[PDB]
């Protein structure tokens, strides 16, 4: 018995806030959170407590500390089969990572529609507001390996496996509404250009290098998603605070056989929020697991990630009514033209038990659809359909990857397919072919119908010659980038310009930077000029004279394309650093902590060392982390309570904490003599918007602080931060 | 033609300093740098210029921009074999990464001994000072994935493949002279404990988590290598500036059959140097590829990494003469007891062409020895011999991994082994077995002898019963950690305290922190007290009374265990940041660059934007990076030349660049009016050792700066940095 006698090794099996208890496998942390998929995994869940340690063949091991040798200082013997089994399993633990989105974090949850959608689709999982469908969702970055950092600038994946009663449906989306390229034949080129360069394998998790911008400069179709990635969309605060999109136009098919075109959306109920670049980049060093950690801890705290599924629906007869082609995945459908109709809610409420078994081995593929859905001729979607089945043959070791437990349907599956590596199902059917008489032709085909019918493809008319040709309706590259640019606030536009400027500064061949700037001048001259000024490049008179691309269907902006133009803040689940001193005003700390708790905001008590400090009144304050150990990068706001401020006033870490939080536009609140830190951040005596200050933490101090947190960051501080040495 | 007309897309094929040209594949950057192994890869090197783009079956492609479809807006057709080949190859690009040391950076080079070693070994590669052996070297971290960062705190691997005339010898070592564990049976336990925890797969590239410290606390044999990892050895400045060690005692066998015990060492001819923790951690975010990049760029510059191979030799009759067991890999052999004899020099002088083909697929294994070497019964080495052949069957896809080009011997290899996946060699032998008469028994066994003989194991006597038992002589755990502690300078000791304090602050379960401090009390009470104080732990009276462990064979210290106690600085290949302004004094820059060039130190010119600035005399200066884009983390020292200092005096990033460099103990040199930056880092008028200042940058100013850079960091400044907010 090596556990502490007080039982403190084991986290409580109840919701607890971030940092309050060690994290644990979901079935131990939250044994009563169930759904039909979680329950179906019980056949493979393995416990440990009270069991003997064995080999994989069930033989009990007596001494798991030593190899078998001839003499206690002698050579290891070949006959040690316990050693060799254990080292062999170790030696073959790794499987190939995903070719793209190798870095990702996943959770289980459930989805339910708000009302039946039978009028527009026969998909069973959308047929009844009381039908609950379990989900497994993985969120990811794109470029970096499985061991890369989370808060890089990149697109994010947002992949949802719906375990429906009529089959698995995987909605395999990203967090921006378009992709970089038009036709899947170019996917290896694009991916190779953004991935680490092939001679030296640098850089990891960064588009900031020559080959990515070379390809962008040569393929202007890429510019629209490049605009999104260079905005603060590329650096989300959390997977809970980003949008999701299926990108492609798909079809819904109802029981009468009518097709409606659809694009899929996820709206985050926590709101949209992103980091700023300097914070994101520094956070990749201070905590490369920050998004993975934040998702796991939100679920352990009960701050369940919630998202609303929504559809943009366009009738078949309106296919050609826009200035862009609906089948072109580099174009978005502005919500001002086609609104998102709310469909249902997804809540992620339990972590996995074992990351490798459930996250690493999960296989999502957008070809996994169900009756009631269908594809379109989008030429990027069409090639995706080939890739996601083919890649699993190496990644997951063969054609039986649907028998890996996380991938299994919860509905029935029966067919004539047999064998393959790793075959788990032992088929008893006398027949392995159809048509057969020897088993009365079972299992049997099922005609299509309104419910529980076979899959039949929508009978779309095809007419044309066999060509490798891009549709001319796809040959427009700048109007969507411009619509995105004009829809952003002034501070978002600044962050875009700073994104392009920072990334192009890392491109060693200057002509590439020049070619990118020339493309920017086809989108918007103000953008192009601002980036050029940061790169020391002067636009030519020709460039100054490029006419801007047209409006998109009459629109000159669409505010739903901005993260921040329309307030959607939610403070629940956010966190505040509280910088302690060795004699904290206890009345301040009571008021601060209860106000935060009332709004579901978490706190971390920080000091210059671990252990405890004692408040003016004798209250013992346990310390969560030191100032350097939990930097301001990891919090949303900073509060400094009154007390003995001299204890920390000359602490360089405490001062720099406030300087970093101030640079990154975070709300900062200072009570009583903590206002002596105004000099560290150069705040005027009469104060400034974004800094809460008062004689004590009472009255409206915490409400003012919370109001600032609901607006996420103090954008008005931006011109004040250039001078700050931080 | 898409290339620029000026040819500026292609780097010069001559040695160039870091940043001067885009980096390139080895064979294009240094086509005239050759060795027998590099030449032998010519059968598989493939160029590209002037060749048509084809499928892998050699069919020319006309249109590599589009899939084949039925009409230009129609569905993709299954008969598009060009698209499916291209996407199939992409879909199967990844192979499993190495179970441990998945993150590593490699280069080609050559070794030669200083004199023949035939008196102590018959190994051919050590027989003649003028017989050169090609090598391929891979340096690595241990815990993190292939996409993790370089400048983590961790042990580093240092693996050298020697392509000898009598077979491949792989010397598969680390940068510390011992390992964490004694018997290979525990390796999966220890690796699992240090790797990301299994529920949530956090943390990447960090031992700072509960499971690793839980295992440490329960297995005191780990503490010696834990001391090394928590010292600045854990955060080297470059792979050029760390030591290498084979760890285990092996044998040398001479022609007369005499066995000598040997432990292997690499001495870096660039000297020993490490980062400091705050700089290393922030560097993992600002450039997670810093060591990979620095190695590739040093080779491109001609700053070839050089290492001296060294042997500690112990006669067979002296096996039991020390107070530790020579076969225990948690024990080092102090160089005060047994000196390192210099054996030869290895120079790494060409980077690979393709990182995946040559680095990712290289297989090193310490069981690849040659005649003249042999193993010992060290129980960690004994089990390593099983693992490195086993693991390549999944990582490299089967038993023909020696036919992957980088792994091929350059000497002859012929045997009766056949088939296996991706069999390259087509054997013409009518026989695939021996003994055979049908091929007159070829290829034939060869008796052992003085040179070119068959391998025979040294006939060590084995006497003992079949037991799984640890030798009692291995059961001592604190004397080597203590010798290490006592051998460090006071600043190195402070860094060890800080590393333990930082790491244990991240362990959520307090009793684990407590148990590790109790282990530290068994090593040294001053260490244990200093760590306990940072964790808010008070040692008990019993802990204060633990008797220190014995000296190691009478030693109270061995200064060879310190990075810094004996000077061995070499400035060649280091880099300085020069912070420009828009009217630089050309006379300063002349003097600066002259003095740097004389000592082989590179410069990077930084400014507040990219493009160019013009100096006082009209010299146009191209800017390498912005102050934010290439932070002080990435350089060894900072120079600020005179000129229009008002241009940059209030620039936040320029002032922060100096505060960060100052915190991290780097030399800083300020010329003329640049001395106004003294205020930012609170230097008094009379100046401070470590800050060079004069009216202009002259010979004297540069000599002083260069002398500082030879001492690597300004340790005496440590007391002054606690108060700097940076
Ligand atoms: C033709 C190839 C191809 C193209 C054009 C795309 N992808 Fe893809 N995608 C892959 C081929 C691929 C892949 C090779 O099949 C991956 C990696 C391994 C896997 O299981 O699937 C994958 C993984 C993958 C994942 C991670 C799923 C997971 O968590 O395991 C997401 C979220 C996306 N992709 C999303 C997209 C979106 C939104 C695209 C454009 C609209 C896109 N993919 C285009
Ligand atoms: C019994 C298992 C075992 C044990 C006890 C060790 N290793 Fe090991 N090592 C492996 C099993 C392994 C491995 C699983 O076989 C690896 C990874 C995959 C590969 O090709 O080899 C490996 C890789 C590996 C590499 C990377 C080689 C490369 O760059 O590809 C280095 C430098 C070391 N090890 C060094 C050590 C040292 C110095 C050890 C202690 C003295 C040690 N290993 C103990």
């Amino acid at each position: 018995s090596l556990a502490p006698e007080d039982g403190s090794h084991r986290p409580a099996a109840e919701p607890t806030p971030p940092g309050a208890q060690p994290t644990a496998p979901g079935s131990l942390k939250a044994p009563d959170t169930r759904n039909e998929k979680l329950n179906s995994l019980e056949d493979v869940r393995k416990g440990s407590e009270n069991y003997a340690l064995t080999t994989n063949q069930g033989v009990r091991i007596a001494d798991d500390q030593n190899s078998l040798r001839a003499g206690s200082r002698g050579p290891t013997l070949l006959e040690d089969f316990i050693l060799r089994e254990k080292i062999t399993h170790f030696d073959h633990e790794r499987i190939p990572e995903r070719i793209v989105h190798a870095r990702g974090s996943a959770a289980h949850g459930y989805f339910q529609p708000y009302k039946s959608l039978s009028d527009i689709t026969k998909a069973d999982f959308l047929s009844d507001p009381n039908k609950i469908t379990p989900v497994f969702v993985r969120f990811s970055t794109v470029q970096g390996g499985a061991g890369s950092a989370d808060t890089v600038r990149d697109i994010r994946g947002f992949a949802t496996k719906f375990y429906t009663e009529e089959g698995i449906f995987d909605l395999v989306g990203n967090n921006t509404p378009i992709f970089f390229i038009q036709d899947a034949h170019k996917f290896p080129d694009f991916v190779h250009a953004v991935k680490p360069e092939p001679h030296w394998a640098i850089p990891q998790g960064q588009d900031a290098h020559d080959t990515f911008w070379d390809y962008v400069s040569l393929q202007p179709e890429t510019l629209h998603n490049v605009m999104w990635a260079m905005s603060d969309r590329g650096i989300p605060r959390s997977y809970r605070t980003m949008e999701g999109f299926g990108i492609h136009t798909f079809r819904l098919i109802n029981a009468e056989g009518k097709a409606t075109f659809v694009r899929f959306h996820w709206k985050p109920l926590a709101g949209k929020a992103s980091l700023v670049w300097d914070e994101a980049q520094k956070l990749t060093g201070r905590d490369p697991d920050f998004h993975r950690r934040e998702l796991w801890e939100a679920i352990e705290a009960g701050d369940f990630p919630e998202y609303e599924l929504g559809f943009q629906l366009i009738p078949e007869e309106d296919e050609f009514k826009f200035d862009f082609d609906l089948l072109d995945p580099t174009k978005l459908i502005p919500e001002e033209l086609v609104p998102v109709q709310r469909v249902g809610k997804m809540v992620l409420n339990r972590n996995p038990d074992n990351f490798f078994a459930e996250n690493e081995q999960a296989a999502f593929h957008p070809g996994h659809i169900v009756p009631g859905l269908d594809f379109t001729n989008d030429p990027l979607l069409q090639g995706r359909l080939f890739s996601y089945t083919d890649t699993q043959i190496s990644r997951l070791g063969g054609p039986n990857f649907h028998e890996i437990p996380i991938n299994r349907p919860t509905c029935p599956y029966h067919n004539f397919q047999r064998d393959g590596m790793h075959r788990m199902g032992i088929d008893t059917n006398p027949a392995n072919y159809e048509p057969n008489s020897i088993n009365d032709n079972w299992p049997r085909e099922t005609p299509p119908g309104p419910k529980r019918g076979g899959f039949e493809s929508y009978q779309e008319r095809v007419e044309g010659n066999k060509v490798r040709e891009r549709s001319p309706s796809f040959g427009e590259y700048y109007s969507h980038p411009r619509l995105f640019w004009l829809s952003q606030t002034p501070f978002e536009q600044r962050h875009i310009v700073d994104g392009f400027s920072f990334e192009l500064s890392k491109v060693v061949r200057p002509y590439i930077r020049e070619r990118v700037v020339d493309q920017l001048a086809h989108i918007d001259l103000t953008l192009a000029q601002a980036v050029a000024k940061n790169l020391g490049i002067e636009l030519t008179d020709d460039q100054l004279n490029i006419t801007p691309p047209p409006d998109v269907n009459g629109l000159k902006k669409d505010p739903s394309l901005s993260l921040y133009a329309i307030p959607d803040g939610d403070v629940k689940g956010r966190v505040v650093a509280i910088l302690l001193n060795d004699e904290v005003r206890s009345a301040d700390l009571l008021a601060i902590l209860k106000a935060l708790k009332a709004k579901g905001v978490h706190a971390k008590l920080l000091y210059s060392r671990m252990g405890e400090v004692t408040a003016d009144d004798g209250t013992v304050l346990p310390i969560a982390a030191t100032f350097a150990g939990a930097p301001s990068l990891t919090v949303d706001a900073v509060i400094v309570p009154c007390g003995n401020i001299a204890d920390i006033a000359d602490n360089g870490d405490a001062n720099y904490y406030l300087m970093e939080a101030y640079k990154h536009l975070k709300p900062i609140a200072l009570a009583g003599d903590a206002r002596k830190f105004k000099a560290t951040i150069k705040i005027a005596d009469q104060g400034e918007e974004g800094i809460v200050e008062a004689d004590s933490a009472d009255g409206s101090f915490m409400d003012e602080l919370l109001t600032l947190m609901a607006a996420h960051r103090v954008w008005s501080r931006i011109p004040k931060i250039d001078k700050i040495p931080a």
